[PDB]
């Protein structure tokens, strides 16, 4: 198992954390960005 002992573990507090909400963030969508 992996249930919390006091209050959650690695789950978000106000909606995700460092993950994309629509698809991505800084990563390239078609081909690179400003590298």
């Amino acid at each position: 198992w992996g249930q919390p002992h006091g209050g959650g573990w690695g789950q978000p507090h106000g909606g995700g954390w460092g993950q994309p909400h629509g698809g991505g963030w800084g990563q390239p969508h078609g081909g690179g960005w400003g590298q």
